[PDB]
């Protein structure tokens, strides 16, 4: 069926859940065995989510390359995305490894530091110009240039540093700060405003190394931008739009990351995102 009238279908019958858990059913299960070994387990957020083998980012160290981080390739799109959770105390540094060694130019967060009285990430970037960090394990240096507050989300330059060869690089922070602690915001109107901000700036671009997007686990409001990003991609790419079947690329989606779209509210969230944003790009 199309996607509108789907949509009203769904809405009409109250069948939201029943769409969502035949999702889940249908979801491809692959090994993360090494996710589980025990030398990594401070080194993952939520014991239910964990990169697939066969899909998962590997750090450049012969130690341990383990990071809670997959590779999404979007094949007939022509986009890849790395989805990963928010960083830990002691993952800090193993993030910023990988922005350098997989040559992205974007971070997207969709989380607060705090929500709901509890830390859902760690402070893993500078506040202040003169206070830059310096991550001691994987011998990289981060200043913050400047930043940009919007009602909506907060948009940073900072400078990543390889203290080993003194290359440096300029990374975009793009900070959605707006989504609400419970459910899903009213309106998409501000998150497409923010992807199509993240699109202007070069860095989901194929001359760039893959974006990475992140929120509290990686696999929520993650999900939600990636699919919408792509769904609306391949609206533009396809002589016939209505053709574009938002659950089979995300069913697509979930063969590279466990769990994408967590709750049938994102579900209906990433519709009603996918419609609004197709009459924009023309309406
Ligand atoms: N990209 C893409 C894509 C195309 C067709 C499909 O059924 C699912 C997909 F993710």
């Amino acid at each position: 069926m199309e996607m509108e009238k789907e949509f009203e279908q769904i809405d009409k019958s109250g069948s939201w859940a029943a769409i969502y858990q035949d999702i889940r059913h249908e979801a491809s299960d692959f090994p993360s065995r090494v996710a589980k070994l025990p030398k990594n387990k401070n080194r993952n957020r939520y014991r239910d989510v964990s990169p697939f083998d066969h899909s998962r980012i590997k750090l450049h160290q012969e130690d341990n390359d383990y990071i809670n981080a997959s590779l999404i390739k979007m094949e007939e799109a022509q986009r890849s995305y790395i989805l990963t959770q928010g960083p830990l105390p002691n993952t800090v540094g193993h993030f910023w490894e990988m922005v350098w060694e997989q040559k992205s130019r974007g971070v997207v967060m969709l989380n607060r530091v705090m929500e709901k009285g509890s830390l859902k990430c760690a402070q893993y970037w500078p506040q202040k110009e003169e206070k830059e960090m310096i991550f001691e394990d994987t011998n990289l240096k981060l200043t913050l240039i400047s930043e940009d507050i919007k009602s909506y989300y907060t948009v940073r330059q900072l400078e990543l540093e390889n203290l080993t060869t003194q290359e440096t690089r300029e990374i975009l922070h793009f900070h959605y700060t707006t989504w609400p602690d419970f459910g899903v915001p009213e309106s998409p109107a501000s998150f497409l405003n923010f992807l199509f901000k993240v699109r202007e700036s070069g860095s989901l671009s194929p001359e760039h190394g893959p974006v990475v997007v992140h929120c509290s686990a990686g696999i929520g409001r993650s999900g939600t931008f990636c699919l919408a990003d792509t769904c609306l991609l391949l609206m533009d790419k396809r002589k016939d739009p209505s053709s574009v079947d938002i659950k089979k690329v995300l069913l697509e989606m979930r063969k590279f990351r466990m769990g994408l779209i967590q709750t049938a509210d994102q579900l209906r969230f990433s519709y009603l995102a996918v419609i609004e944003g197709a009459k924009f790009i023309m309406g």
